[PDB]
């Protein structure tokens, strides 16, 4: 528990992103505890997701030392020299909830995911000439925010929302009426307790061809305004959001460094997460230091923000004591720890 009162992660080879999301999720204090419910007993340690993370978890709650991911890695098999260079962020994310949360069907904590997590948008296309609509539901549990020409994140939310034309030869099939001139477009209904945010630094094939990282500057506020996204708003539930978490990477497209940034109380003190090493830093560096540019004479910048509903804020980081781990969990994971003790 070291000066911080926070222990880091062991640098296990290239894992990426992997370190700053584990962060990231083991201070979601009600989905740890959550995780920390699962019915674990009788899985094989060996294959078995829910109870990876379980470890993990369990040893940043109690560990001194760094911690290993060995297990998590084998576990949902990404263990190749190069497995964390060829996704990202979000896609380890949805590997990771979708293993816990179907761990979680049919328990007392059934629904954790979905509940912190998922957020509703309306997906739309309306033609021009002719009377016909389509609105439907989508979900999300996490928005992609374009960033290449956006001064900031308002700016990308302004983006995410803009009206596009479908115009012919890219014209919309609207049945009985042929094809038609139509606008398609998504709206916010809903905005999640936890609001992951990847930021698209880092983007595909500008048609010739590599896997490119985008490091313009690019604005983000410790206080984010929602409201004037949604379709309509509650007087009692502002759409505010607190920044919690901030996904960082240093270099270019091909090798850099990631580092993630947490005020896991949610106070605006921030420590820094450099895979072991733990040390608290000003609110400055968290922030303002990865905007990004090219400004001095810059390759430093967040790929990724998690945001925390300000009304939500305090129970989503609510204290997790010893007493909200199992016995039977304790017991098995101190039993594996002796195991390995024998050398
Ligand atoms: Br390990
Ligand atoms: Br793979
Ligand atoms: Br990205
Ligand atoms: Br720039």
């Amino acid at each position: 528990k070291k000066h911080t009162g926070y222990v880091g992660l062991k640098n296990q080879g290239a894992t990426c992103y992997m370190n700053s999301l584990l962060q990231t999720l083991f201070f979601t204090n009600q989905l740890r505890k959550a995780v920390y419910m699962m019915p674990t007993e009788g899985d094989d340690s060996s294959k078995s997701v829910p109870l990876a993370l379980q470890r993990v978890f369990y040893e940043l709650q109690h560990s001194d030392k760094p911690v290993g991911t060995k297990k998590l890695t084998k576990s949902f098999g990404w263990e190749t020299l190069d497995s964390f260079m060829q996704h990202d962020v979000q896609e380890l994310c949805r590997v990771l909830l979708d293993n816990v949360e179907n761990k979680m069907k049919g328990t007392c904590v059934e629904g954790t995911i979905p509940k912190l997590f998922r957020g509703k948008m309306v997906s739309y296309i309306q033609c021009k000439e002719v009377d016909y609509r389509s609105d439907r539901r989508e979900d999300y549990y996490d928005i992609q925010l374009s960033i290449k020409g956006k001064k900031n994140i308002f700016e990308s939310f302004v983006d995410y929302v803009a009206v596009e034309q479908l115009d012919g030869d890219n014209k919309y099939d609207a049945g009985e009426h042929g094809l038609q001139e139509a606008e398609k477009g998504v709206k916010f209904l809903t905005l999640p307790p936890v609001l992951h945010l990847q930021l698209m630094r880092f983007m595909y094939d500008p048609q010739t061809d590599q896997n490119i990282k985008i490091n313009d500057r690019f604005e983000f506020p410790e206080q984010l305004p929602l409201d004037e996204f949604l379709q309509k708003t509650d007087p009692k539930d502002p759409a505010n959001y607190i920044l919690h978490a901030v996904l960082v990477h240093s270099g270019d497209n091909h090798g850099g460094h990631y580092v993630v940034y947490l005020n896991p109380k949610g106070d605006g003190k921030w420590c820094k997460f450099d895979d072991d090493v733990v040390s608290r830093c000003t609110k400055e560096e968290a922030i303002e230091h990865n905007y990004g540019g090219h400004d001095d004479d810059h390759c430093t910048n967040a790929y990724m923000l998690v945001y925390i509903r300000e009304s939500k804020l305090s129970e989503v980081l609510q204290a997790v004591t010893d007493h909200d781990i199992p016995q039977q969990l304790v017991e098995r994971l101190q039993e594996e720890k002796r195991i390995e003790a024998q050398k």
